């Protein structure tokens, strides 16, 4: 799965190892060994979430077929970046075999 | 909706307040309110564009009902291109605009 | 073709003009005029690659309008230059395809 995460944190504000951490959370979650999980963090974006810039993230997941996750996804985001489930979206995207290299 | 907007002008150069004007312009072009609107803007990037290095962007809309044909697609165009050479100081041969229908399930 | 390349690479160990070349490699790769390939390079970002955060790079391969001869050609011609031009080996390189209609176009 790959998993891509935008904030607008800064990223001298954001914990260090976050990716290494969401790796090994999302493998948990969607039941896949780590080594296969790829996890993109970008921080320090403008961001408007909801129509407001207060502090905010976008995680998106993809995977093959079709993929609560959402819920245990807020648990880990919230604790780590404390934002509340209000200031993050998640979405889904699935891939067929053909688009991988 | 979720728009995604790369460029590689600096941070500097990218005018103050840009994501929530962008916010309300893709509210009224959309036809959806402004508390669904999320606009993400990544500046400072390298970018290529038509073959180019100069001054560019590039933005992505996603949406669900409102993206999915090109009669609905070259209509918002257009606003958004008005948008953005006014805002970015752009030429139009320097921003490139994507559309992506999504599912509704797509939505965690 | 868009083509949009994420690494934890910080930005001042990217080469210098890396997008403009890259634009011209994917530009005889898939066999389009220089002119239709756009370029996105977004570094310094924080990644995690088959579970290691050692230098990585994903590429994102998007074009408008495969069969499994040419993408496997694309792919391996693709890895031979971010391995030259970003010093990384071929297991730390990611590619995706993906499908774009003209519709989709503004
Ligand atoms: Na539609």
């Amino acid at each position: 799965p790959f998993l891509e995460l935008d904030t607008n944190l800064p990223a001298n504000r954001v914990p260090a190892g976050l990716e290494k951490r969401l790796c090994a959370a999302a493998a948990s979650i969607l039941g896949k060994p780590a080594d296969r999980v790829n996890v993109t963090v970008r921080p320090g974006l403008a961001m408007a979430l909801s129509g407001s810039t207060e502090p905010c993230a976008q995680l998106s997941i993809s995977s093959i077929g079709v993929v609560s996750h959402s819920a245990h996804f807020f648990e880990f985001l919230t604790k780590e970046l404390a934002l509340g489930q209000d200031r993050i979206l998640i979405r889904f995207f699935p891939l067929e075999s053909w688009q991988i290299g």
